[PDB]
């Protein structure tokens, strides 16, 4: 069958919720009467930038254990950091938690914490566990050992001291960078995460929240475990990117004498053939390599979404990778798999011709028409998703790459003289006659070999030529670099782009019954006995379905009625 990750290996043996380990084991009674046997996570992504492929791990790990025992988990934005924050990133971060059937119990951001978190730096400041440094930043350096660690004279500052000039640095006294407040932690302690951080900068600037009530702002060594300590977070699941950080995480709840949340760490996903860095990607967008942040190309959630991906194809695939302490290093190519091997059940087939030529059947008349009925889905579930009905007569499409005028050879089993081909769901072959040059297209002459009963060398796809939908742009994506270490180009990552990594093919045409798969979209057929059946909304990239030689499509973000473009989601391979 198909074994849920959360209850094998990491995930299946975190602790109860209200057994999270404490240095004072009675904060726990206020903590348990909130949380009422539940789990409670959080997902606090920092609104500066779009989500890629791996925010989808950290989505269903945190969600998904919530959901897994009907617990609740916070969708928390970490607006720490006051800038531009411009709305778009709130807005794609909500929509790409909703896209993977996910609820949030509840909506919160950091910032509504800001007068509960000065409360506690007071708090920490009284009980002689921070100080205020006015040290550049060349100075901690020595101090850290750019070697031997030294103190510095502001940790020996009095307590009224420290609180003295820290009600300055709220009042906006001194400038960005030249005061800080640091916590008094350990200097003797190898671990370089507890050489007396930074807890609060001075920034003087608007926070898009909160504007200027706040002249100082905290660090994100502050934030996260306090914050995580207010909402009863039972389970702080993160990367093992900070488990070095558990330490001054745990250190502060110990310190301010606060109920201590349980931060267990889980190994990233990191695609091979992927970059990261954000400034790189924004060069691909402004230098024009790829037409968006949400461009098909990209391993960001909205382009995967614009892509054509269903969101259950990238749980059933997270799910099956499992989740331990080990970072994976997953080839893309088995991405693509679990995609296609979704869509193969869930999507209906049509016939549609990418590179057309017309076809003139010369024995049939004018007012020919044999109407031909086909399933959705041949197979075992063909009643399920309905039947069409496409009229064969004497004028139809087909692929220019299924008719050669020369003779055929081993490897060509399609229209050829002296060897007819097969029409899909027709009852009997066309056979070559000529090839007629007019208005520089191509016409390809047929007769309809009817009455004769001959297998045919293979069934190739058809389209009435009279309702034919005539599609704007048909967008072939591959991978965007041509290696799997883009980085490590001799010439740069941008001399590494794949050129043929879109093509936009012009001319092609589908059967008029698409208008049909619109209608029914989103269509949401679900695979038997599994848990990822996510339902979408509406939407152009849910009209999804399988050209039958070609490959699996779905509309574009810029499809219109009178205008459709459509995008090659993977392969058919
Ligand atoms: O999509 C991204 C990266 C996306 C990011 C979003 C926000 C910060 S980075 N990288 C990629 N690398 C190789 C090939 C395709 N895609
Ligand atoms: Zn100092």
């Amino acid at each position: 069958p198909e074994r849920s990750m959360f209850s094998e290996g990491f995930l299946g043996d975190l602790h109860k919720p209200g057994e999270e380990p404490q240095m004072y084991p009675e904060l726990l009674e206020e903590h348990k009467k909130f949380i009422c046997d539940k789990v409670y996570t959080r997902f606090p992504p920092e609104p500066n930038g779009f989500l890629h492929i791996g925010h989808s791990k950290a989505i269903m790990v945190n969600f998904g254990y919530a959901q897994f025992n009907k617990g609740n988990c916070y969708l928390r934005f970490d607006d720490t950091n006051p800038e531009a924050e411009e709305e778009v990133y709130f807005n794609s971060i909500k929509e790409m938690v909703s896209w993977l059937g996910y609820k949030p119990w509840k909506i919160t951001y950091s910032s509504d914490y800001f007068d509960e978190l000065y409360e506690l730096a007071i708090k920490l400041i009284k009980s002689d566990k921070a100080y205020i440094c006015h040290c550049t930043p060349e100075e901690v350096k020595a101090s850290r050992g750019l070697g031997e660690r030294v103190a510095c004279k502001h940790r020996f500052q009095t307590v009224e001291h420290n609180l003295r000039e820290f009600e300055n640095m709220k009042n906006g006294k001194y400038n960005v960078g030249e005061a800080t407040l640091r916590m008094k932690q350990d200097l003797n302690s190898p671990s370089p995460q507890m050489w007396d951080l930074v807890a609060y900068r001075v920034l003087n600037t608007p926070h898009h929240r909160t504007g200027d009530k706040w002249k100082i702002y905290p660090t994100y060594d502050f934030t996260h475990c306090l914050v995580d300590s207010f909402e009863n977070i039972t389970h702080s699941l993160c990367t093992t990117e900070f488990v070095l950080s558990r330490e001054s995480y745990e250190w502060l709840c110990d310190a301010l004498h606060v109920y201590r949340p349980a931060q267990r760490e889980y190994g990233r996903l990191n695609l091979t053939g992927t970059i990261m860095s954000k400034r790189k990607i924004a060069k691909l967008v402004n230098e024009g390599y790829v037409r968006g942040w949400d461009d098909p190309r990209l391993y960001t959630l909205e382009g995967i979404k614009r892509r054509g991906v269903p969101p259950g194809a990238i749980l059933s695939f997270i799910n099956t990778l499992g989740v331990t302490t080990s970072t994976t290093n997953i080839q893309t190519v088995r991405f693509e798999s679990a995609v296609r091997n979704y869509l193969d059940q869930t999507t209906p087939r049509l016939m549609m011709v990418l590179h057309p030529i017309e076809v003139v059947i010369d024995n049939l008349d004018e007012s020919f028409s044999l109407d031909v009925e086909i399933p959705y889905k041949p197979g075992k579930d063909e009643k399920s998703m309905g039947y069409r009905k496409l009229t064969f007569s004497k004028h139809i499409y087909i692929d220019e790459n299924d008719v050669r005028a020369e003779p055929a050879d081993k490897e060509f089993y399609r229209l050829a003289p002296g060897q007819p081909v097969g029409l899909m769901r027709v009852p009997f072959n066309i056979s070559f006659k000529s090839i007629e040059e007019k208005d520089g297209k191509k016409i390809v002459h047929v007769n309809y070999d009817e009455g004769v009963k001959a297998k045919p060398k293979t069934y190739i796809q058809w389209i009435p030529k009279d309702t034919a939908v005539h599609i704007k742009e048909v967008r072939i994506y591959n991978q965007l670099f041509k290696s799997e270490n883009p980085s490590a180009h001799p010439e740069g990552y941008l001399k590494d782009i794949n050129p043929d990594s879109e093509e936009v093919l012009r001319n092609a045409v589908v059967e008029e019954n698409l208008k049909d798969i619109v209608a029914k979209s989103p269509m949401n057929i679900e695979i038997p006995g599994s848990a990822f059946n996510i339902k979408e909304n509406k939407g152009n990239n849910t009209v999804r379905f399988q050209a039958l030689r070609e490959g699996y499509f779905c509309l574009d973000k810029d499809s219109k009625e009178d205008g459709l473009i459509l995008n090659r989601i993977v392969s058919l391979k």
